């Protein structure tokens, strides 16, 4: 029923993972390599490079300047900011309130490496457009992402990934998002902030690496991988849109625990994504 629960018990356990991380055998039809695929499962990341072409980055940035100078525009409930100052930090559903990205979403060469992946048609769980400016950038702490679209939005199987599309460059400098390869195939159950005897412990069997990238680089995770990133002193702004995709078959049921905004996740009884190819621009 619950195969994955969290904060119930007072102490943390490292429960083993009970889904695939690739749900698809692959062939020459897969979007991506052999070993693109492999890395996939062993790591649970990859990253692409070179996908899009300098107009389309240019394009995307364009675009996503605009949607962050422009919050009169947006939906209220959808925005993030510095409190106090005025400055949009996050926008939620921009695949809903940004025709160009809802269309960046659909392209081809992101959505058919999420059907491949996830072996299923597939749909937006959740979708942001991110500025961290520079100077004054905070960390996000370690977290499994799945452990809370579980726990708190009723998601039931580790069957999503997440696509981060880089929108300034990251430098190892700027706090750049760091992984711990391998964390993705351990559960590890909250008491929902992870602990620090438990990360410890997956760090050093696994290590941690910051996938860097010019504009337009796609970094791609498992939904259960455990993740996170430094602030940033540095001049040198991050932003990214960010994607999340979860299997149609995996659609969410009542949370794993006790209630969250409609923003956030998709709780509808939703539809296959229509898969849109050629250029963005
Ligand atoms: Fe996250």
């Amino acid at each position: 029923q619950d195969l994955y629960p969290s904060r119930q018990r007072a102490d943390a356990e490292m429960r083993p993972r009970l889904d695939p991380v690739v749900h698809s055998e692959w062939t020459n039809d897969a979007p991506i390599s052999a070993r693109q695929a492999a890395a996939f499962d062993r790591d649970g990341y990859i990253v692409l490079e070179d996908i899009f072409s300098a107009d389309e980055v240019a394009f995307l940035q364009k675009a996503a300047g605009n949607l962050l100078a422009d919050p009169a525009a947006l939906d209220a409930d959808t925005i993030v900011t510095e409190p106090q100052s005025n400055e949009i930090r996050s926008i939620f559903e921009i695949h809903a309130q940004s025709p160009v990205m809802a269309r960046l979403a659909a392209d081809a060469r992101l959505a058919d490496v999420a059907r491949f992946l996830l072996g299923d048609e597939v749909y937006i769980h959740q979708s942001r457009l991110n500025y961290k400016p520079g100077f004054k950038g905070r960390e996000f702490y370690w977290h499994s992402d799945f452990e809370t679209w579980h726990v708190e939005d009723g998601m039931p199987r580790m069957r999503a990934l997440s696509m981060s599309v880089l929108l300034a460059e990251n430098t190892p400098h700027n706090g750049p998002l760091m992984v711990i390869p391998g964390s993705h195939r351990t559960y590890l159950t909250c008491v929902g902030v992870p602990d620090e005897e438990s990360l410890a412990e997956l760090a050093h069997r696994h290590g941690i690496v910051a996938p860097t990238g010019k504009p337009g680089t796609v970094i791609l995770f498992d939904c259960n991988l455990m993740h996170g990133s430094n602030g940033n002193i540095t001049p040198f702004p991050r932003a990214n849109a960010f994607l999340v995709y979860n299997a149609v078959s995996n659609r969410l049921e009542k949370p794993f625990g006790v209630e969250r905004p409609w923003f956030l996740a998709r709780r509808g009884e939703p539809a296959a994504l229509r898969v849109e190819r050629g250029p963005l621009v």
